[PDB]
DNA sequence: TCGCGCGTCGCGCG
DNA sequence: CCGCGCGACGCGCG
């Protein structure tokens, strides 16, 4: 793309550090299916750009 | 109970003014079964302290 | 399970062209009524029993 | 439902007692596999088919 | 230990 | 024309 990544990555800038949310808050305000979403989610946690909270749901935040 | 129907009001004062959300949003930063939450944002809708909106879900915001 | 089949009796004691309540019900085999309307609701789906409209919804046997 | 027969034939010709996975239907039938595991575990919902534990899950008729 | 089926739900109801 | 069945869901999978 060009790019979910970048955005994601403002929203929870915006958001501030420390401070997480779920998924499914993301998709409906990022106009953007939850399924790729997560997928996102997951290759930014690869990369050690994000950090994730286990839970259900579980918790993304920059930190 | 008061103590939930305190921490609800405090979520949607600090939430900013004219905004909404849902139970199921509320649910999860509460910690709280959707089904209890919605016992407590009803019955504070019949004190006249909160208004529900139209929407899938309803939104709900404090009353004006 | 033993829902289904305490249920399923009941209505066949019934009479054929017979319909109960969910509320009849609850308040007949000492059950909650979602329980009761978790089973109709699931043997309506397998054809096993028939729902007529209206309130309270009626049910019957197929 | 067509897809359900297709399954209970495979199923019935692998012989009595006879177990296959998701991965093998989805390969022998031209299905998408995401469609056949709706349908698996829907007829486990209705009893005729049976899961063995295992990864992947082995499928009987129950 | 890639297991994954996954949809919707609005429900307040005593 | 209170009808109401409604649980859990974590899923990213290519």
């Amino acid at each position: 793309g060009s790019h979910m990544e970048q955005r994601i990555l403002k929203f929870l800038e915006e958001l501030g550090e420390g401070k997480a949310t779920t998924a499914h808050d993301l998709s409906g305000k990022l106009g953007t299916p939850k399924k790729e979403i997560n997928r996102v989610l997951y290759s930014l946690a690869k990369k050690g750009k994000l950090q994730k909270e286990a839970g259900t749901p579980p918790l993304w935040k920059i930190a």
